[PDB]
């Protein structure tokens, strides 16, 4: 009976010594098994594998705790989805564009490129150690593990189309936004005033207009009475806000926003680009970069800096 020593893991930190039989596949011994993203379930141990670390699924009590502490999930297939994505994302390219880690276009990944570029321009800390560790690497330029985690957390495979707003929502749900607060007032002439307080992810996201200034002045929304009510921002305590709307031609004015996402085409058959407002307006499209003093395009998400805002509307 021939054996080698290998290590299994769910977090690539805590290792578990295994003595594996070289006459059996990894799958027969560990269940689904991966070597830096490559699926070795159906393969028998090679000599060169001695001492190497393999990912497995969290299919024992110790691994379940380690996986939950590191990723903050107990989705049974999470690790397989993360490894499957990593096998691809480790071959993607991550060029530095205007001082930020971008992603060379591949596998319909423009939504991930613009999400990744956005994260590097807003104040956000992640909760799962897996995202903390991988995001730090991504800022340094090695974003393969971060991108594979985004895919896994969002239940998207490599190649699958994704929506930036939805992706950001998932990332924000795995971020510490408990210091974020939003107070809204909704005023109908018939029905009166209704104040609502939003916290965390709902405090920094709004769907219906791209303009933070208009949100402060008031936006018209349906009232149940059939008239239009006015919704406006009473109070904001967030380091950023994200304003989203169905893509429409929209002018981005230098110095009035942090960054934005543009979507050209019809739904599920278009492409994202990223616009960042620095010394001028830079348009980052994966590896590609252009500049302009003005910008108009089909914008769908805009990010703004914030600290503390209180309205002056005396209603
Ligand atoms: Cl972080
Ligand atoms: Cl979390
Ligand atoms: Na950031
Ligand atoms: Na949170
Ligand atoms: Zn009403």
């Amino acid at each position: 009976v021939r054996t080698i020593k290998v290590f299994t893991t769910v977090d690539n930190i805590n290792l578990h010594t295994q003595v594996v039989d070289m006459s059996m596949t990894y799958g027969q011994q560990f269940g689904p098994t991966y070597l830096d993203g490559a699926d070795v379930t159906k393969i028998k141990p090679h000599n060169s594998h001695e001492g190497k670390t393999f990912y497995v699924l969290p299919n024992d009590d110790t691994l379940r705790v380690e996986a939950f502490e590191y990723y903050h999930t107990t989705d049974p297939s999470f690790l397989g989805r993360y490894m499957s994505a990593l096998n691809h994302t480790k071959k993607w390219k991550y060029p530095q564009v205007n001082g930020l880690t971008s992603i060379k276009w591949a596998d319909n990944n423009s939504y991930l490129a613009t999400a990744l570029l956005t994260l590097q321009q807003i104040e956000l800390k992640f909760n799962p150690p897996a995202l903390q560790d991988a995001y730090y690497r991504a800022r340094a330029g090695e974003a393969a593990n971060f991108c594979a985690l985004i895919l896994a957390y969002c239940n998207k495979t490599v190649g699958e189309l994704g929506d930036v707003r939805e992706t950001m929502s998932y990332l924000f749900q795995h971020a510490n936004l408990d210091s974020c607060k939003r107070v809204l007032n909704v005023v109908c002439k018939t029905c009166g005033q209704q104040q609502t307080t939003l916290k965390g992810v709902e405090a920094v996201m709004y769907m219906g207009t791209l303009s933070y200034e208009q949100f402060k002045k008031g936006v018209q929304i349906p009232c149940t009475c059939g008239k239009q009510a006015t919704k406006y921002l009473v109070q904001q305590e967030s380091p950023f806000v994200m304003m989203s709307a169905p893509p429409a031609q929209y002018e981005l004015k230098h110095g009035t926003f942090t960054c934005a996402s543009e979507y050209t085409g019809n739904y599920q058959c278009g492409h994202y680009k990223h616009i960042t407002s620095k010394e001028t307006l830079y348009c980052i499209d994966g590896a590609l970069l252009t500049k302009s003093s003005e910008y108009k395009g089909p914008i769908t998400d805009v990010f703004y800096k914030e600290n503390s805002y209180t309205t002056t509307i005396k209603p």
